[PDB]
DNA sequence: CCGACCGCGCATCAGC
DNA sequence: GCTGATGCGC
DNA sequence: GTCGG
């Protein structure tokens, strides 16, 4: 919170560039600046000071000066009063309505929550579910509920087959006291980088979590990635818990460490690490780290027996999950 | 200045 | 049906 | 929008 005013402004700018301008590198540039400012341990007193940080350049330095002086940014005040940008920014908050869809909907006169409900027939399945749970998906998840959810998932998985290992990653693994959603990494010894000896490995887990009325809806589902909705069960006479977003990802068991690194994040932390891995002659995905050739083509996967091994290849001192919240 | 910016699974669409 | 591009949410 | 080269 030391610089919460600045990082909020930059985040609002990033969202503007993503949703309205459809300018993805400006989006990430603003996100990058906001992340580096967010870990800087002094109350920023000027844009000159801010600009010393990697990722804060001249333009962001200017806007920091304006904000530090007036407590506002004219550019944002203008954006806020623009009805089209306003409507687009709102509509994108629905899961499945991206910048493209949102602009299309506004053009057709669909620009409020009321309009969206009136026109359910024009939403695809993902968007229909995002709208259905729009309000619930706004709420955060106390870690205590995350712990309850972990228990249901880990226990229900164990019931399908004792050799499933399910790990909760995401902000939960980084030690967050509240989470936007739940992210689950799934492995099973019959699914390795060398063979898939068992079919329906993910489907069986989804059906099981559905049978016990944990998973209530499905956003998308393939042979290795599920995205949907779940809900803790409520006690006798208790108000119902909010519906929550859940993702489950099945990974080859011999590639667990790149996977848990990849699904622990943060998203910015991954971008930073992967970018630095390129600079040191490697490419990292959620499956492998591979060396780059003189041309650029990736080599064969390098051996990995721990998260730290990946850090070692790229000349990075190890960082605990709790220190990867960028 | 200029070129690169992490890397991927699923849903949907256009084309053959 | 298959292949590739695009949107989307990560 | 920023930064290495
Ligand atoms: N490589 C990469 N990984 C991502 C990206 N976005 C999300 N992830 C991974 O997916 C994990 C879960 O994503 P989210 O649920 O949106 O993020 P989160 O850190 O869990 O935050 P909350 O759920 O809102 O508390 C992240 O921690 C990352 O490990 C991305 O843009 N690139
Ligand atoms: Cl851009
Ligand atoms: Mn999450
Ligand atoms: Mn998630
Ligand atoms: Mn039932
Ligand atoms: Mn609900
Ligand atoms: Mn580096
Ligand atoms: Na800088
Ligand atoms: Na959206
Ligand atoms: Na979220």
């Amino acid at each position: 919170t030391l610089n919460g005013g600045i990082t909020d402004m930059l985040t609002e700018l990033a969202n503007f560039e993503k949703n309205v301008s459809q300018a993805i590198h400006k989006y990430n540039a603003y996100r990058k600046a906001a992340s580096v400012i967010a870990k800087y341990p002094h109350k920023i007193k000027s844009g000159a000071e801010a600009k010393k940080l990697p990722g804060v350049g001249t333009k962001i330095a200017e806007k920091i000066d304006e904000f530090l002086a007036t407590g506002k940014l004219r550019k944002l005040e203008k954006i806020r009063q623009d009805d089209t940008s306003s409507s687009i920014n709102f509509l994108t908050r629905v899961s499945g309505i991206g910048p493209s869809a949102a602009r299309k909907f506004v053009d057709e006169g669909i620009k409020t929550l009321e309009d969206l409900r009136k026109n359910e027939d024009k939403l695809n399945h993902h968007q229909r579910i995002g709208l259905k749970y729009f309000g619930d998906f706004e709420k955060r998840i106390p870690r205590e509920e995350m712990l309850q959810m972990q228990d249901i998932v880990l226990n229900e998985v164990k019931k399908v087959d004792s050799e499933y290992i399910a790990t909760v990653c995401g902000s939960f693994r980084r030690g967050a006291e509240s989470s936007g959603d739940m992210d689950v990494l799934l492995t099973h010894p019959s699914f390795t980088s060398e063979s898939t000896k068992q079919p329906k490995l993910l489907h069986q887990v989804v059906e099981q979590l559905q049978k016990v009325h944990f998973i209530t809806d499905t956003l998308s589902k393939g042979e290795t990635k599920f995205m949907g909705v779940c809900q803790l069960p409520s006690k006798n006479d208790e108000k119902e818990y909010p519906h929550r977003r859940i993702d489950i990802r099945l990974i080859p068991k011999d590639q667990y460490y790149c996977g848990v690194l990849g699904f622990t994040g943060s998203d910015i932390f991954n971008k930073n690490m992967r970018a630095h891995a390129l600079e040191k002659g490697f490419t990292i995905n959620e499956y492998t780290i591979r060396p780059l050739g003189v041309t650029g083509v990736a080599g064969e996967p390098l051996p990995v027996d721990s998260e730290k091994d990946i850090f070692d290849y790229i000349q990075w001192k190890y960082r605990e999950p709790k220190d990867r919240s960028e």
